[PDB]
């Protein structure tokens, strides 16, 4: 875990994303989305470690709970090389506080990427940090989008 983790220099460049300040009220939910929404490739955090120092380094204190993201190394045929690193992203401008309908042709406004959510990782060479901004970028929009039909489109009864 260390091999990959500089654990003096923690992150690998910050990534701060900006989310619509419409969303502030149910901030808690869209986590658990956001928490859910990730784990496509991402893997959890865990191992054969019976101690926190064992698991990946996390510079971002809890808002027991809290972990982080590990990602593959992608690549094989053509293009490829060695990333890994731990993400331990966080929702700053704290959650533990937190416990009409809306048009279609003036959408995307909720959903255009007022809390906003740095992340930083420590990254472990060929990484292509475009690739990754972007794919946080789309899985934060998805995490947003479901957690909105979960609580306004969902409760309408017929």
């Amino acid at each position: 875990v260390e091999f990959i983790q500089p654990p003096g220099s923690l992150p690998s460049e910050v990534l701060h994303l900006a989310l619509p300040t419409s969303c502030r009220p149910w901030l808690p939910a869209l986590a658990w989305y956001l928490r859910q929404n990730l784990l496509i490739f991402l893997h959890s955090p865990k191992y054969t470690d019976s101690n926190s120092r064992n698991h990946f380094q996390h510079p971002l204190p809890p808002q027991p709970d809290l972990d982080i993201y590990l990602y593959n190394k992608p690549g094989g045929q053509g293009t490829g090389g060695k990333g890994v690193a731990c993400i331990t992203l966080a929702f700053v401008d704290s959650l533990a506080l937190w416990p009409d309908p809306l048009r279609e042709e003036e959408f995307e406004q909720l959903t255009q990427v007022a809390p906003r959510l740095r992340l930083d990782v420590w990254e472990k060479g060929n990484i292509s940090i475009v690739q990754l901004e972007e794919k946080l970028r789309g899985a934060a929009r998805q995490a947003l989008a479901d957690a909105i039909i979960e609580l306004q489109l969902l409760p309408a009864s017929l």
